């Protein structure tokens, strides 16, 4: 509807910058498989309640589809389809043998208990077994789905499969006790850190004691700031949550910021730092900028006032396309949000590899492998963005869609 057609429009805006076939563009627009299921559960009161579950596998030319599961009351098939179409290219940009998928249940998990959550997860797996699998479709954690739910669903899948294969590999984000992966907690942020270091290297600027402004202070934002300070030599000077923000040119301690927010519910009035708002945060003179909160933080109204040299879109959708154009014509190097947030997808791929191989990597090995994947993804995007003189998002889209086109042409799906 709205989101699916938005994804289709983004795909066409990418395709007009590359030599793709018309039949391939049409094939990419239509998701390969959509599964609607009536997921039944027995409520805690003894009644039976049926929810609507969606499993959309957008494409599997490059390999088994990889996609999250979302439990949000406002879910429609359009949102699932668009998101699946979108992490198709997420797994494409970072060179994974994956397709894109999305799972969803039209449900309000706020008033579902632990028993109800377990039953709903188990019943969703019972409904969507025939269309999933370790080599076919790998669900992953997403909004309102925590690794406890995935332990439950892996249990159900191994129960139904009778443990004939690598059950652990059917889904990702499982608890560390049963087929979990190290680096899953700090994954997206750490991959964003590798991309930030690579962008600084490409731009020609060194990160020793530079300035980074991080907007949004969820787990991802705190990890991004902490890892940037610890590794890159970043002197973070300002961080904001939804409620408010702080500024301190002397540098910040992300551990202290997290402690303050936990103690007081927000980062408001952190000691030693002036209280500022998010719009104050966006225009600050920093070297790196990283938005990690609600989508479309940067708008056309506040794009020409950005002074940061590098923008790392840690959060999804944070910059409007015309604001992206403004930042491009300002000499500001960006990082596409789906290219930036590819750390979680890369570590989920790593977890799947560990499950399939039966061998579990250390946090060290995971870190170096994520480093390699993230660096090659960013460098491919930047090199296409240099050769074709196109935007960051356009370059990443070109890389992803070119890979998917090559996968289909090799599979024979599209003869042209
Ligand atoms: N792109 C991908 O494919 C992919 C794959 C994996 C992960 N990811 C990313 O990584 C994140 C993984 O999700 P997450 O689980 O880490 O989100 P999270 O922020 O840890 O959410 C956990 C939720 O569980 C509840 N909770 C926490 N502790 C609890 C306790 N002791 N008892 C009861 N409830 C508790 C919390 O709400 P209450 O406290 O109110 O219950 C909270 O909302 C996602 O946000 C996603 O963006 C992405």
């Amino acid at each position: 509807i709205d989101p699916f057609e938005m994804a289709v429009k983004q795909l066409e805006r990418a395709a007009q910058y590359m030599d793709i076939s018309e039949e391939a563009l049409e094939w990419l627009k239509k998701p390969m498989r959509i599964v609607e299921v009536s997921v039944p559960i027995e409520m805690d009161d003894g009644s039976v309640k049926v929810f609507t579950g969606f499993r959309v596998q957008h494409n599997w030319a490059r390999g088994p589809t990889k996609g999250g599961i979302r439990w949000h009351p406002a879910e429609t098939l359009s949102t699932v389809k668009a998101l699946a179409t979108w992490m198709t290219w997420k797994v494409a940009v970072v060179d994974l043998p994956y397709g894109g998928g999305k799972g969803g249940i039209i449900v309000n998990p706020k008033e579902l208990s632990e028993r109800e959550q377990e039953r709903l997860a188990r019943a969703y797996i019972r409904a969507v077994y025939d269309v999933i699998g370790p080599w076919t479709d790998i669900p992953a954690p997403d909004v309102y789905t925590n690794p406890k739910i995935m332990g439950w669903m892996m249990d159900e899948y191994e129960t139904i499969m009778r443990r004939k294969g690598p059950a652990f590999g059917v889904i990702t984000g499982k608890p560390l006790s049963i087929g979990g992966s190290l680096g899953r907690g700090t994954a997206t942020a750490q991959g964003a850190i590798f991309t930030i270091r690579e962008a600084a290297k490409a731009l020609g600027i060194d990160l020793k004691g530079k300035k980074i402004a991080v907007q949004g202070y969820g787990n991802a934002g705190y990890y991004t700031a902490k890892l940037a300070k610890e590794q890159l030599g970043m002197t973070v000077v300002a961080v904001s949550d939804s409620r408010g923000g702080i500024y301190n040119p002397d540098g910040l301690d992300p551990d202290e910021v997290l402690k303050w927010k936990r103690e007081h519910g927000s980062v408001k009035d952190f000691p030693g730092a002036t209280n500022i708002t998010n719009e104050e945060l966006l225009e600050l003179e920093v070297d790196v900028l990283a938005p990690a909160a609600i989508e479309e933080v940067i708008t056309e109204k506040n794009a020409d006032n950005i002074k940061a040299k590098i923008v790392a879109e840690v959060a999804n959708g944070p910059v409007t396309p015309e604001a992206d154009d403004i930042l491009r014509e300002k000499g500001i190097l960006q990082i596409p949000d789906f290219l930036c947030n590819a750390g979680g997808v890369t570590v989920s791929y790593f977890e799947w590899v560990q499950n399939i191989n039966g061998y579990y990597w250390t946090e060290e090995e995971v870190r170096e492998k994520l480093d390699k994947k993230m660096t090659k993804a960013f460098w491919e995007v930047y090199n296409t963005h240099k050769d074709k003189n196109i935007h960051m998002r356009d370059a990443a889209y070109v890389v992803a869609v070119s890979r998917v086109y090559q996968a289909m042409k090799d599979r024979g799906w599209v003869k042209k």
